[PDB]
């Protein structure tokens, strides 16, 4: 039913992923100063800017958590 469990990462896929090492979206939030709302509604508003930020917890690229949403893109 739509929802977003589509192609991206869960919202589980998400914080289970990344948490599996020592983080939480509260602790990437705080640590820029961005309050946990902003950082949490970044997962639809149009901000790729906020997902650089949980991507760099993985020294990876955004284009690794929102695959089938770029394409080949930089």
């Amino acid at each position: 039913c739509s929802n977003e469990k589509a192609r991206d990462w869960h919202r589980a896929d998400v914080i289970a992923g990344l948490k599996k090492r020592k983080l939480s979206l509260s602790a990437l939030s705080r640590q820029f100063g961005y309050a946990p709302t902003t950082l949490a509604n970044a997962l639809e508003r149009h901000w790729p800017k906020g997902e650089q930020i949980i991507a760099n917890a993985l020294e990876t690229k955004p284009e690794v958590i929102w695959p089938s949403r770029y394409q080949a893109g930089e």
